[PDB]
């Protein structure tokens, strides 16, 4: 639990989000918060920001957006370190002109926390281009673990009681039709947020209903190639757009695809 009187919130907000600076044991660290209402709370909200840092206190990787804390005071609060440029999606709405060999560098950090993600049997479960935030414009984290889950020991799945308030514009034909969530689901959305990336922050499937996208999906239609998006990545994004979770690809192999080095398998 952090020390209210360390931190320093900006006023102008990014509930709210703001930008604050926290006083470490020498330095201070830049750093985003998300703040919850202490008087009118909806305890579901608070429910899911404490499941949010359990989560997060689990993991380490360079990939993954860095929880700092949590400080109690005249509201609740979870602090995160800041990536300073914000949403990949807003950022490639606002530079067109990033180069391709640059997005692939910013999907692959993504993939590269993916599969640490993978490997430490956590599904994501809100894996999309408006919660992946830059650091650089050469370093992506991944955040909103909001919707995250530690995965069962003998399960490779999470089975949700039913359909919930989910994006399921990012959801795999087995989220939607039997509410069940893999790493394999993940790899799903990760295909979508890759779409996203190269349309330079578009929405998906633009002026579709939610059902009329699981009707899409199940006649093996998928988004078309974005304009000017290498054709490797595109083909990319439909392996990770494979209906069958058996045979669809899992992040270690989707890692593989996004290096830009010589390597073997
Ligand atoms: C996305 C909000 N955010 C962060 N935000 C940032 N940086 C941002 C920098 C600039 C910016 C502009 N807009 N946003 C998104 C605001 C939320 O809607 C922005 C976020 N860095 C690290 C962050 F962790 C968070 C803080 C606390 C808990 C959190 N869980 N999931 C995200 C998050």
């Amino acid at each position: 639990y952090l020390d209210r009187k360390l931190l320093t919130l900006e006023d102008k907000e990014l509930g709210t989000v703001k930008k604050g600076y926290y006083q470490m044991k020498k330095v201070v660290k830049t750093v985003a918060v998300k703040i919850l209402k202490n008087e009118a709370n909806d305890p579901a909200l608070k429910d899911e920001l404490l499941a949010e840092a359990n989560v997060m206190q689990q993991l380490d990787n360079p990939y993954i957006v860095r929880m700092i804390g949590i400080c109690e005071a005249e509201s609740w609060m979870l602090v995160m370190e800041m990536a300073e440029l914000g949403p990949l999606n807003k950022y490639l709405q606002q530079n067109r002109h990033v180069k391709d060999k640059n997005i692939i560098e910013l999907v692959h950090q993504v993939s590269m926390g993916m599969k640490y993600l993978e490997e430490s049997n956590f599904v994501h479960r809100d894996l999309a281009a408006r919660n992946v935030l830059l650091v650089t414009q050469h370093y992506a984290k991944i955040s909103d673990f909001g919707l995250s889950k530690a995965l069962r020991a003998d399960e490779n799945y999470y089975k949700a009681q039913t359909h919930g308030k989910w994006p399921v514009k990012w959801y795999a034909p087995e989220c939607i039709n039997y509410y069940k969530f893999s790493s394999k689901s993940d790899v799903w959305s990760f295909g979508v947020l890759m779409w996203e990336a190269f349309s330079y922050g578009q929405k998906p499937y633009r002026g579709m209903k939610g059902s009329e996208v699981t009707a899409m999906l199940e006649k093996g239609e998928r988004m078309g190639c974005p304009a000017g998006c290498p054709r490797e990545m595109y083909d990319l994004m439909n392996l990770c757009w494979t209906y069958d979770v058996e045979n669809r690809p899992g992040f270690a192999a989707v890692e593989l695809r996004l290096r830009n080095y010589y390597y073997d398998v």
